[PDB]
RNA sequence: UGCCCGGUGCCGGAAGGUCAAGGGGAGGGGUGCAAGCCCCGAACCGAAGCCCCGGUGAACGGCGGCCGUAACUAUAACGGU
């Protein structure tokens, strides 16, 4: 188990910069998820808990 | 060749506590007609030792536990008790 807890810190990583899937700029108001991606415009909207916007979307 | 002198040992301490023989003799008793003779006996004075106050490890000896915490884990330099 410890093995493969290692495995979920060794394919994880790493809070760092190039490493985004989101990336929620409130200073221009927009959030992309780069990985799919869309664009909402409503940054204080999805910190307010809005993520349907971008789970359903994301399960592909 | 580190840290601990609380316990034991040794060393130092004319204070104080306790301390035997002895000294002392408030008081009490036996007996005698009696002077007397004989016996207990309090306060108080009275050594070392012990208590007490310190020192001493190349003196006898002794030198912990639990809990949490860091770039996603592990560990814990750090903290709490
Ligand atoms: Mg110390
Ligand atoms: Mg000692
Ligand atoms: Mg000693
Ligand atoms: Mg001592
Ligand atoms: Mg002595
Ligand atoms: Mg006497
Ligand atoms: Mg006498
Ligand atoms: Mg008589
Ligand atoms: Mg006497
Ligand atoms: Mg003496
Ligand atoms: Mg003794
Ligand atoms: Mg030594
Ligand atoms: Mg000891
Ligand atoms: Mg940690």
């Amino acid at each position: 188990k410890n093995a493969e807890k290692q495995a979920m810190e060794d394919n994880k990583s790493d809070i760092g910069w190039g490493s985004q899937i989101r990336s929620y700029v409130l200073d221009d108001s927009r959030i992309k998820d780069l990985r799919t991606g869309v664009e909402t415009r409503n940054t204080q909207a999805v910190l307010d808990g809005s993520l349907d916007q971008f789970i359903e979307a994301s399960l592909k």
